[PDB]
Formats: structure tokens, C-alpha cells, sequence
């Protein structure tokens, strides 16, 4: 299952999300109609390069084909990167540059970042 390696960047869907609740996962909400995104497009690709190398998965979400995910996180500003470590989500606070990224991972700088506690998807009480 998913043995082969297809594109360093994984494509998370309204169902794959679950996976994000396992191990480390780097997500980045981008948009095709958004200019800034076009600039990150490359910055992200270059990152995913050493991603798996530093023991960190990298995925990408589409705010045009995935209307659900967009809400599951309530993304208003873009682009926007989210660090998911064993369920613990942490908003990215950097220039979003290949270099920076590395540290954020290797230097686990994420530790010095306040996570988010607004995820209750799954066990619904109704």
C-alpha cells in the first residue's frame, strides 16, 4: 500500500485528513487564483525535497476543490502553513523560505509555537 514514492508533496483530501492525525505532517493552504501562492509554489517544492529526509511529511491542500477542509481549519488568510505533530497543530510563523522551513523542522522550533485546540472531528455527540 502506497509503497512507491509519487511526488514528495502528498495530496490530502476530505478523507485523507485522518492521516494528518498521525506523526508529523506539513500542510499549506494555497490558491490557484492567489498570486502569493504562485510564489510559494516553488518554495514548497524545494522544501519537500529534504522533507522526508528530516523525517517529515509534506502535503498540499486546495481551497477550490476541497470546500470541506477549508472549513475544517477555518482558513481565512492565505497562504497559510500548519504543522501537525501527532495531532497537535501549530500555525507557521515564518517567511516561508526553504531555509527557514528546515529549522522549523530540525530545530523543532515548533516547540516555541502555541498550537491549536479547535479540532473535534470524529467522535460526534449528535
Amino acid at each position: 500500500g502506497s509503497s512507491g514514492s509519487s511526488g514528495n508533496v502528498r495530496v490530502i483530501t476530505d478523507e485523507n485528513w485522518r492521516e494528518l492525525l498521525e506523526g508529523d505532517w506539513m500542510i499549506e493552504f494555497y490558491a490557484p487564483w492567489c498570486p502569493a501562492c504562485q510564489n510559494l509554489q516553488p518554495e514548497w517544492e524545494s522544501f519537500a525535497e529534504w522533507g522526508e529526509d528530516l523525517e517529515v511529511n509534506i502535503a498540499k491542500v486546495d481551497v477550490t476543490e476541497q470546500p470541506g477542509l477549508s472549513g475544517r481549519f477555518i482558513i481565512n488568510a492565505l497562504p497559510t502553513i500548519y504543522h501537525c505533530k501527532d495531532g497537535e497543530f501549530r500555525r507557521y510563523q515564518g517567511p516561508r523560505t526553504k531555509k527557514d522551513f528546515i529549522n522549523f523542522i530540525s530545530d523543532k522550533e515548533w516547540k516555541s509555537i502555541e498550537p491549536v485546540s479547535s479540532w473535534f472531528s470524529g467522535p460526534s455527540s449528535g
